[PDB]
């Protein structure tokens, strides 16, 4: 298995740098003052189609010949590859189409279907979705990206951490989202070559902490669908390219319950000013577990999306 | 009257520039195809303690001399003035008194409190707070620093709108919230410095249009504390200082009702994922009102803040 390096996340900015955004890094005096530390948030929420996930798919799609292009391109995602894959592809006049959970944020489907994007659906918890992704696009001969194990895909995401450093230097510790492990494994990339000594994490809910039992382990360990509303989250194991490079450049996977994602999305409402979803919260929720760890340091956390139905996120807050 | 001038915001970036944010500048792919123009978003709900008040707070603050300092400060607010003065007050050691409603934002009296500030509450809609203010001042001795109609207030609101200039350039229209009129009066300093063709636009609620009557009028109407939901826009009339400059340089008044701010709210929610308060979504909410006018032109959109009570926040995004 030929790993992508640092040398892809570099070329990835560069095929991005034309219709992605430049996301803002934010502070909170509250936060700096609650840990006695520097804490920086580099906002994805603010990317195009609203999480990291437009940085991976069009780093990809944008390596795809001509014939590739025309010959229309097929993925399977929980929500947010699926729309920034769409919107990648309608830019691209690419034809795509999209494998989605039937439980996923209606919000998430509407602009996939919205960007262009041909969805079918599969049942999150019961069905084979990569079966289906291979067996449709051999019958239709479509070109599958997947939402994070794959070369480009993954230095893609990690375009964002690229982006933190850049603007604010070398970081202590660097708190991730984790589901398959396609911005985790991009932002170690970054991390080892910005930050060297940074002490990367990884995050994942509870229930789904597969990538943690794996990273302890030494091998790709697999669960049922975890039930949790991290929806961005509920992989049943790690990418085999991802999980490599996890293995050697990540320090640590954490977890946190539901119950704490929530509290950190309504202190980002309500503290920061921002949406995030759930899933969003993951690396902040634990960066918060473990204040006393940071205290005196420069910590990163990302912000990796803020897509979620609006009910369902007013349903949160209420909490 | 001795009204101030565009120097005076000029000298206000210069006195807060140590303290203040300068908050982001976003747009929107989803609003600029809708409205067929070039949308940019000054994002003050940002801003030190939540909304733009800090720059006015600390610009008139920070002009007090050792003596006027010692001595104390007091001022009336619905809640952001209050937060930003205490904030200023607390960070140059300045004893500080706020006579605050008591249906404020619980959110902005707790603030406050943590601030350090000592809050003091009244009637809304029956107390006349600047009797009170005036009183309780000549009584112990404090220097009141308004909510708006005051020189050096006014003038440090404006420093949102010369920043919105200096990073996108000269706008086709601006639209702004309306309370008092100090963040229409400083703004409209800084647009007619920057783009003197610019158009200006002040955006009240619906029930307290006595802003928009004034301006058609020629002379302050007074009207009794509006109901609505823009918690920062129930001023029973415009400032003597406001007044003035909004007469001269200010080219139209709107008001937009209480409905279509919570649908604004959704969108800022939904499609921004930014928090912002019911006040701070009458710019847009009116910029919305007449996209036909703002077909293929450049339209700036200040967001004074985001302080609202979390579970208020999520029953606005619920309806
Ligand atoms: C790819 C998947 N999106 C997941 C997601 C993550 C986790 O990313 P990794 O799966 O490990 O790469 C973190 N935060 C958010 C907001 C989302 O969506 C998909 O959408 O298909
Ligand atoms: C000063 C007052 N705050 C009001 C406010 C406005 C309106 O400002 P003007 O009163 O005309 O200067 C617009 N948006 C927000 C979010 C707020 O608070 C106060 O807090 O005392
Ligand atoms: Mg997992
Ligand atoms: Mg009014």
């Amino acid at each position: 298995l030929v790993l992508p390096t640092y040398d892809d996340v570099a070329s990835a900015s560069e095929r991005i740098k034309k219709f992605a955004n430049k996301t803002p890094v934010l502070t909170s005096s509250t936060v700096n003052k609650e840990f006695v530390a520097e804490v920086f948030f580099k906002c994805e929420n603010f990317q195009k189609m609203g999480a990291f996930k437009f940085r991976g798919a069009l780093n990809a799609l944008s390596q795809l010949n001509e014939a590739q292009r025309k010959a229309g391109v097929l993925t399977f995602s929980s929500g947010n590859h699926a729309q920034a894959i769409a919107l990648s592809a309608k830019i691209l006049g690419i034809p795509a189409k999209i494998i989605m959970p039937l439980d996923a944020p209606e919000a998430k489907v509407a602009a996939t279907k919205g960007y262009g994007g041909q969805v079918i659906m599969y049942d999150r918890y019961k069905d084979d979705r990569e079966k289906m992704a291979k067996e449709i696009s051999e019958r239709e001969g479509l070109t599958i990206i997947p939402p994070y194990d794959h070369p480009h895909v993954l230095a893609g995401q990690g375009t964002a951490a690229k982006e933190l450093f850049e603007e604010v230097g070398p970081l202590d510790a660097l708190f991730v989202c984790l589901g398959g492990g396609g911005l985790l494994s991009g932002s170690a990339l970054a991390a080892r070559h910005f930050a060297p000594n940074c002490e990367v994490y990884g995050v994942e809910p509870e229930a789904g902490n597969d990538g943690q039992q794996s990273f302890r382990k030494g091998s790709i360990v697999h669960i049922d669908t975890p039930k949790t509303i991290a929806d961005g989250a509920q992989t049943q194991h790690l990418g085999n390219y991802t999980f490599s490079i996890i293995k050697e450049k990540v320090d640590d996977i954490l977890t946190v319950s539901d119950e704490e994602l929530i509290d950190c999305l309504k202190f980002y409402a309500a503290r920061m000013k921002i949406v995030v979803e759930p899933t969003g919260c993951l690396s902040f929720a634990a960066a918060r577990a473990m204040k006393e760890k940071l205290k005196n340091k420069r910590i990163g956390i990302i912000i990796s999306g803020g897509n979620v139905d609006i009910e369902r996120y007013a349903h949160f807050l209420s909490q």
